[PDB]
């Protein structure tokens, strides 16, 4: 949902 545990810049 609106957790998934990202943003925090991956491959971008």
């Amino acid at each position: 949902d609106e957790n998934l545990y990202e943003g925090l810049n991956l491959d971008d």
